[PDB]
């Protein structure tokens, strides 16, 4: 029989108004002897009518795939509305549901701070920067590090970890030349999250 | 979710932990899990080889009921540092009733060239100093296989109020972890040596450590 899962929106969409974020519902396992599907949505039990589903296709197991994928607003989902996504099919004796919406729970702002190389590794030939970022809830968030005004490639951050009391944490790791960090570049982590001041903080590191 | 349904036994072999491996004085086990057993069919039998060899120092433990009807067993075979270390290989074969034919699982140290941890220790941000309690940071990077245990303390004693990030793949093959020790300002103000401990298998002595203060 068909399965259903259903995907919220990525951060970055939900916290930049200019973007636009969406859910999906995304229906598996339809069969060629059922192949037609019937999406509904609603937003707080409110049915809504601008979903655009996708035509099927059919996977290489012989099974059909159909998407539907719903816009949503940036103050509804940060507000924690409830998305619910419910499927139709000739061989389901009831519609699947299921819902989604943000990780409920009192909202905290990520603390950010910036720590230079050890002078351990300054014998090496490159260098790093670490940007840790902790307080925070919930473990949504968009971390990334830039300097002169654009973004640096060789950085990778820790996924969020549960801390003791209840916040999450992360770091990340910026790896840059040991010149460019001798030469006073400047260095900058960014963060977005829905509890900082327009979504957005950031702090500088330098020599 | 009290009745249950299901598609046969699943299986999963867990290696001993980094900190039972890299000291003899400790006992590293290898675990293999059997999780979705029925209870209409709640008998496991596993066995146990090393390199094809059957063994049978193997201790099995009783069935754990979980809220799904479903059991699980489990199934602890302590192995020999130098066995693991040297890289031989450790079969759990699962028999069970709801399966067409028993499982195999296989584990064994990871191959691929040892890399040595770097450990920096990093202090708290001026701009953490605002705050009363201080954030002592422990960066290990560049190292391989991934299998690594990390812990802190001060003047002798375990420091344990820290959490350690999982182990992340790095863009250049290796991995790297951040472990985060959170004590009160008073204390990185009093001048108290903070030490972040690190075994790995490519260290020498399997350990090293390094030390931060004020
Ligand atoms: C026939 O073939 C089908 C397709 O494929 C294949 O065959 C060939 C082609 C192969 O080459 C290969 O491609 C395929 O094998 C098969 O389809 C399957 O069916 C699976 C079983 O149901 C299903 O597994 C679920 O996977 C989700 C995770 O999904 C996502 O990850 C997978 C893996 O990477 C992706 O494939 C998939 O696309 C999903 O990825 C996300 O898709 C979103 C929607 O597109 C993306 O978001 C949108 O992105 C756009 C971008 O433009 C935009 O940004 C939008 O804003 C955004 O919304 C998103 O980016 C993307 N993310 C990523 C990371 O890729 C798992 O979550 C499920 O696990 C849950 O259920 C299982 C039991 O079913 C349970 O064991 C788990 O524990 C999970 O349970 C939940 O648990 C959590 C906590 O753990 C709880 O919180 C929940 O309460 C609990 N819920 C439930 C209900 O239990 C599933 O494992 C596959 O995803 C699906 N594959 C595809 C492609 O659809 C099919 O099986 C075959 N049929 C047969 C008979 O063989
Ligand atoms: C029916 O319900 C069962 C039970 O599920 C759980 O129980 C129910 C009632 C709910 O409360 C659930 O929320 C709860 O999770 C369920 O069984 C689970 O089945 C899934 C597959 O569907 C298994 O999932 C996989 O998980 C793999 C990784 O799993 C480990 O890590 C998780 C944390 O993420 C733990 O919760 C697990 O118990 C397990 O822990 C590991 O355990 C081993 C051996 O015990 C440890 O190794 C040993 O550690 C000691 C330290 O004392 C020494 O160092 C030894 O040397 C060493 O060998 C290991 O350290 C530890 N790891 C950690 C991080 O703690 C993942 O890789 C797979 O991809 C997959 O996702 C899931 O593990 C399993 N749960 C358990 C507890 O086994 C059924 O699926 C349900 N069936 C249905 C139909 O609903």
């Amino acid at each position: 029989g068909p399965s259903v899962a259903l995907f919220p929106p990525k951060p970055k969409d939900t916290l930049m108004i200019s973007r636009t974020p969406e859910v999906t519902c995304v229906v598996v396992d339809v069969s060629h002897e059922d192949p037609e599907v019937k999406f509904n949505w609603y937003v707080d039990g409110v049915e809504v009518h601008n979903a655009k589903t996708k035509p099927r296709e059919e996977q290489y197991n012989s099974t059909y795939r159909v998407v539907s994928v719903l816009t949503v607003l940036h103050q509804d989902w940060l507000n924690g509305k409830e998305y619910k996504c419910k499927v139709s099919n000739k061989a389901l004796p009831a519609p699947i549901e299921k819902t989604i919406s943000k990780a409920k729970g009192q909202p905290r702002e990520p603390q950010v701070y910036t720590l230079p190389p050890s002078r351990d590794e300054l014998t090496k030939n490159q260098v790093s920067l670490t940007c840790l970022v902790k307080g925070f809830y919930p473990s949504d968030i968009a971390v990334e590090w830039e300097s002169n005004g654009q973004p640096e490639n060789n950085y990778k951050t820790t996924p969020p970890v549960l801390d003791s009391d209840g916040s999450f944490f992360l770091y990340s790791k910026l790896t840059v030349d040991k010149s460019r960090w001798q030469q006073g570049n400047v260095f900058s982590c960014s963060v977005m999250h829905e509890a900082l001041h327009n979504h957005y903080t950031q702090k500088s590191l330098s020599l």
